[PDB]
């Protein structure tokens, strides 16, 4: 469901990719979201990987 820690902070990096409704398949974004210290992975399943 809705995970603290594991949602917001890992939505958020999205907000910049997010903006057009696509994720890093290339893992151009993967780097980026890393600043989180872990993966994109999880983030990334956010834009979609899930539900509208």
């Amino acid at each position: 469901g809705s995970p603290p820690e594991a949602d917001p902070r890992l939505i958020e990096s999205l907000s910049q990719m997010l903006s057009m409704g696509f994720s890093d398949e290339g893992g151009w974004l993967t780097r980026l979201l890393q600043t989180k210290n872990y993966d994109i992975g999880a983030a990334l399943d956010t834009i979609q990987y899930s539900k509208h």
